[PDB]
């Protein structure tokens, strides 16, 4: 416990697609980046304001070391994909691709950003199947998974080079509309806590997922309940203790000093 003061934020290399780009920021800059940097910024409060194991152990958060902004879709030879192209992938003729893919896709185009900083995230702007908002790697339970925080190389067979898990990614649109700006920050929330070693809350712990009158379930919940009760905007206790397991070795490792704001 007691954070190193020089080494508790994991700087984000940030990417709007030319979806978000043209979606969310009305194809101008100044509004997609705007939008990025106090989403981000409500996010750090959250991860800042937690004390990983009740105690004094707080100050960890998030801050963007550069955000990347394409303006158009990324031109592709036939047979040839990449996470910013303007076709869904693997049907064209869906408003996303399938969300694994995009994740996988996402991390091989940006490796070797990926390589030099604690974590990259996507913003995108496309429907994901079944009401998907969000992915990223760690706090995965599936077996050989692994990811989050500080750049792990995977030798990808099919890419035929080392990829990074330190990624996961944001959608902003879900059923036909854009999602309001309190339900994006649980989200980013969501899949950042993924990054840092979280797993889904399960309902067979009453602690980490309390009934609506309890205040509501915690953000690792696996399902999007509002955003309006207590409790959704802060870490459960489960996610709490997982997350306490590596943190300090993953920010001795790829963490910062906090840069003021
Ligand atoms: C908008 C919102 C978001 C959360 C927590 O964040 C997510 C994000 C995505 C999902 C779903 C829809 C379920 C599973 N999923 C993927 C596969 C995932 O878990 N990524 O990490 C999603 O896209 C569920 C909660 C909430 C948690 C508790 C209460 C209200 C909440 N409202
Ligand atoms: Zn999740």
């Amino acid at each position: 416990a007691d954070p190193d003061p020089m080494k508790n934020t994991c700087k984000l290399l940030v990417v709007a697609d030319h979806r978000f780009y043209r979606y969310m920021g009305r194809g101008e800059e100044s509004t997609t980046t705007n939008y990025l940097i106090e989403l981000i910024d409500r996010v750090d409060d959250i991860y800042r304001n937690t004390a990983w194991d009740n105690a004094g152990f707080k100050g960890y958060g998030i801050q963007i070391e550069q955000i990347r902004i394409l303006k158009s879709p990324q031109e592709v030879k036939p047979g040839e994909k990449h996470y910013n192209m303007a076709k869904s992938y693997p049907n064209e003729e869906k408003d996303a691709w399938d969300v694994k893919m995009l994740l996988e896709q996402f991390s091989f185009d940006i490796a070797e950003e990926a390589s030099k900083v604690c974590l990259a995230h996507l913003f995108t702007y496309q429907d994901f199947d079944m009401g998907t908002l969000g992915l990223a790697y760690g706090g995965s339970p599936r077996a050989n998974s692994h990811g989050g925080v500080c750049p792990k190389a995977y030798y990808s067979p099919v890419g035929k080079k080392n990829i990074y898990l330190n990624s996961g990614l944001t959608s902003t649109k879900n059923y036909g509309k854009t999602i309001l700006t309190k339900e994006a920050d649980l989200v980013t929330t969501h899949e950042l806590g993924h990054n840092f070693g979280a797993e889904h809350d399960p309902d067979g712990l009453a602690e980490c997922a309390p009934n609506e009158d309890q205040g509501g379930k915690y953000v690792m919940y696996p399902i999007a309940v509002s955003g309006d009760h207590e409790n959704n905007k802060m870490f459960s206790q489960c996610s709490k203790q997982s997350i306490y397991k590596t943190i300090e070795s993953k920010a001795q490792e790829c963490f910062q000093e906090r840069s003021n704001a």
